[PDB]
């Protein structure tokens, strides 16, 4: 069988710094290998690194094969890792190169620097490729200037790196932006993806999926979004936008995700699309405050979101992966909750079938 529930990937040493682990990310390579990583809050020195685990049995068993280290700044690779496999060449990096992007940050949290590292051997070694975006102090506070949370996706001849940006600090507490590259070395001018006139709004945490009608869905948490629930003055509801050109989300209408029973997912979302489920396939969304998955088999029609229980627990920026050879299979991967985590975070995953979950 290919399904499983709550398989532990990593349990941190107990002296790791709260939250110990956070921010799990998976990747399927073209050969069917899975890689995984997370924020690893080790005692420093040595400077923090992103661990790389590998599974050859679809996620049932794992072992660490390498570490992505900061070779440039003597700071560490600290926050918000993201794994991605090149589907075509970009300059001297061929199809099948594995990228790991993430934020290099000194221990004192005084600066943020989104980096790209690359592996030419399917995750065993790593090379620094380029600096993408420099920002200020790594606290999510209005008026500071950090950058955060890279997400990578190819569009035609460009590679796009989407992220969260506090550098327009007199006009937007945070906004969402991207840069593009054709050689992985030279990055374009910053392009705005989503921003709000209310200074205190904090759209954040962008992920993107391609739909079979040639549109793309862009998903984010809308910090400061309307209608906070009772006893809250500020919340992070999951919103999305749809676009044929994934460089042009800024001008598209926004949509809150609300399931048929009225459930309003909030926090640190993650989107994928699978061909499973008919001609429109199935859009699958997780959020970081509930355990259910949210699905849409109507190309993002705002009236068509459904909610389903799964065995994997609630986690901050819980992530998703669809399997190339069986679109019915869905991996759900997490690394626990925001600090204070009480020593209890672990990295774990489940693999479910949508054909079974969606009843
Ligand atoms: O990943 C570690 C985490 O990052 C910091 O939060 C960043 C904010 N998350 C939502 C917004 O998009 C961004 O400002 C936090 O301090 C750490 O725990
Ligand atoms: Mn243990
Ligand atoms: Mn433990
Ligand atoms: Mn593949
Ligand atoms: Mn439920
Ligand atoms: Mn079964």
């Amino acid at each position: 069988g290919k399904t499983f529930s709550n398989v532990e990937i990593f349990d941190p040493p107990t002296n790791y710094r709260d939250p110990q682990v956070l921010y799990a990310r998976p990747l399927e390579l073209s050969d069917g290998t899975l890689l995984g990583t997370w924020e690893n809050y080790s005692p420093e020195p040595p400077n923090v690194w992103f661990p790389i685990v590998k599974s050859k049995d679809g996620g049932k068993t794992w072992k660490e094969i390498s570490k992505v280290k900061d070779t440039q700044n003597n700071w560490g690779l600290r926050y918000q890792p993201q794994l991605y496999e090149l589907p075509r060449a970009f300059g001297k990096y061929p199809k099948g190169t594995v990228l790991c992007s993430g934020s290099s940050i000194p221990s004192d949290l005084s600066e943020t620097l989104i980096e790209v590292y690359a592996s030419r051997d399917k995750g065993y070694t790593w090379e620094f490729v380029s600096h993408v975006a420099l920002g200020g102090e790594a606290l999510p506070n209005p008026g500071l200037t950090p950058v955060w949370e890279p997400f990578l996706m190819t569009y035609k001849e460009k590679l796009i790196l989407y992220y969260s940006d506090q550098r327009d600090n007199a006009t937007h507490s945070q906004k969402l932006v991207h840069q593009t590259t054709t050689d992985l070395k030279k990055w374009s001018k910053v392009v705005d993806d989503t921003k709000y006139a209310n200074y205190y709004a904090r759209p954040g945490m962008p992920t993107v999926a391609k739909l079979p009608n040639n549109e793309y869905i862009y998903v984010y948490e809308y910090g400061g979004g309307p209608n906070p629930p009772a006893g809250s003055d500020y919340w992070f509801p999951v919103y999305y936008r749809l676009s044929k050109d994934p460089q042009k989300f800024l001008n598209k209408a926004h949509h809150q995700i609300v399931s048929n029973d009225g459930t309003t997912p909030a926090g640190s979302p993650y989107v994928v699309w699978t061909p499973y489920g008919g001609k429109n396939g199935t859009i699958v969304v997780s959020c970081g405050t509930r355990s259910e998955i949210f699905t849409n088999q109507a190309l993002g029609d705002a009236s068509a979101w459904k909610k389903w229980d799964v065995p994997q627990p609630t986690a901050y920026t819980r992530s998703l992966l669809t399997f190339q050879k069986d679109p019915d299979l869905l991996m759900i991967m997490g690394a626990g909750i925001l600090p204070p985590a009480g020593g209890k975070n672990t990295v774990s995953a489940s693999v479910v079938r949508l054909s079974e979950v969606m009843k």
